[PDB]
């Protein structure tokens, strides 16, 4: 989504 550190998993956008 909107995330951007590892802890969103590879949810993160980064």
């Amino acid at each position: 989504g909107r995330c951007c550190h590892p802890a969103c998993g590879k949810y993160y956008s980064c």
